[PDB]
Formats: structure tokens, C-alpha cells, sequence
């Protein structure tokens, strides 16, 4: 009974993979001039190893999916390396005695809203992509641990509300066999690399994310436009023998000669 918006046709079956996140608070607390060195240290020493961390990301994407896509990470890296906007967070720190992971939101806060305020599908996208800059290294300030998606070993389905070109960028396309989010689906960046390579995909779960926990099984048809959720043996069984049939068929034709 969820039926979403079908990226790709195709089925496939697996286990859920929910992906959880810790929300990110920032302190409203106003540091003394005694502690103000120290937000200096942590930022500027923070953007040495974002800066590294964020340039491995920049080559994944050209080498995954060819220099089209690295253009993009390529601009939103020399953002982050502006000298104007490293000198602007820094005057806020000592000029306003904020901490660095606060001071640095409010300079996120003009970028961001400012790209919405343009009518272009690139810089409009660009305004969200822009933030995600912002809400990384809100993460590194505050010594939060990053998930790695790269480091799955098991086959299963990606489950999520919504992912970050960033996180899209270095997924590992040989242990996810599928990606099922909450996205409108309007220029949703999960669903385009799903076209690329014609893999089954959707977006308009509503709220499934909302419903279903990790290791739940699921089965996705990609063909009627509908997901099953904790199915019964009985149903399994019949998806089983009439998809896997369709497989078998076009196997046929490979088999003998040219029928």
C-alpha cells in the first residue's frame, strides 16, 4: 500500500537498512576571551582535516562517475578554502565572543538562504549542497563520529529519508542491490544516479522511514509500484518463481545460438 514515485522498474529482495543519525545541537553559551583561543585551534585546525577529508570525496566523484560530477564537488571545495569567508568566521569569534561551531552557522545561514533566493535549478541545488558544507563540519567541531557507508560488507537494500550528494558520492554501488528513500523526487540526486545505472529505485516513500527498522525484510517490485513490508512465506514464494522466471527467460535465448 506505499506507493512512491518508481525510478527504475526491476524487483528485488533484501534486508532494510535503516540509517539512524545523532541531530546536531549547537551551545548558545557565550565563551569568555579565555576560551576564545581555543575555538581559533579548533576551527582552523578542524578545516585542515575537513579540507583533506572533503578533497578524497572530490576524485570518488570523478572517478566514479566521470569528471561530470566533479565539477560540482570541485566548486563547493574552494568555498570551504575561501579566504574571505575563513577571515569573516574568524572576525565573529573575537568580535562577537561566539564559539566556532555556532559562529560558523551563522555565516551558513546568509550562504544558504541566499542561493534560494536565486530561481535556478543549479544554484537553488546549490543552496542545499551549500548547507551540507556547513552541517559536515558542524559534526568535526563537536568531534561527532561520521558514518562511513563505504564500509558495508553485507548485500542489502539502502533505506533513508534523504541523501547528501557527499554520501551518494562514496557509496558503495557493489553492496547496496537498491536505494528506497523519502525524497520528493524532484531532481533528487539518489534518483538520478539510479537512471546512470538503470538499477530499480524510489523516492516518494512518504514515511517509511518513519515505519520500519533495520533488518526488517522487504521486497521491492519496482514493476506495480509497491513495496511490501514483513511479507509472509507464502507471498515470498510466489514473487520468488515469477521474477527469478523473467531472468531465466532472457537466459534462454544466450543459450542456444541466437533464439
Amino acid at each position: 500500500m506505499i506507493s512512491g514515485i518508481l525510478a527504475s522498474p526491476g524487483i528485488a529482495f533484501g534486508k532494510a537498512l535503516l540509517l539512524k543519525e545523532d541531530e546536531i545541537v549547537i551551545d548558545r553559551k557565550k565563551i569568555s576571551a579565555d576560551q576564545v583561543d581555543q575555538e581559533v585551534e579548533r576551527f582552523l585546525s578542524g578545516r585542515a582535516k575537513a579540507s583533506a577529508q572533503l578533497e578524497t570525496i572530490k576524485t570518488k566523484a570523478g572517478e566514479t562517475f566521470g569528471e561530470e560530477k566533479e565539477a560540482i564537488f570541485e566548486g563547493h571545495i574552494m568555498l570551504l578554502e575561501d579566504e574571505e569567508l575563513e577571515q569573516e568566521i574568524i572576525a565573529l569569534i573575537k568580535d562577537k565572543h561566539m564559539t566556532a561551531d555556532a559562529a560558523a552557522h551563522e555565516v551558513i545561514e546568509g550562504q544558504a538562504s541566499a542561493l534560494e533566493e536565486l530561481d535556478d535549478e543549479y544554484l537553488k541545488e546549490r543552496a542545499a549542497d551549500v548547507r551540507d558544507i556547513g552541517k559536515r563540519l558542524l559534526r568535526n567541531i563537536l568531534g561527532l563520529k561520521i558514518i562511513d557507508l563505504s564500509a558495508i560488507q553485507d548485500e542489502v537494500i539502502l533505506v533513508a529519508a534523504d541523501l547528501t550528494p557527499s554520501e551518494t558520492a562514496q557509496l558503495n554501488l557493489k553492496k547496496v542491490l537498491g536505494f528506497i528513500t523519502d525524497a520528493g523526487g524532484r531532481t533528487s540526486h539518489t534518483s538520478i544516479m539510479a537512471r546512470s545505472l538503470e538499477l530499480p529505485a524510489i523516492v516518494g516513500t512518504g514515511s517509511v522511514t518513519s515505519q520500519v527498522k533495520n533488518d526488517d525484510y522487504l521486497i521491492l517490485d519496482a514493476v506495480n509500484n509497491q513495496v511490501y513490508v514483513n511479507p509472509t512465506n507464502e507471498v515470498i514464494d510466489k514473487m520468488r518463481a515469477v521474477q527469478e522466471q523473467v531472468a531465466s527467460e532472457k537466459a534462454e535465448l544466450a543459450k542456444l545460438k541466437d533464439r
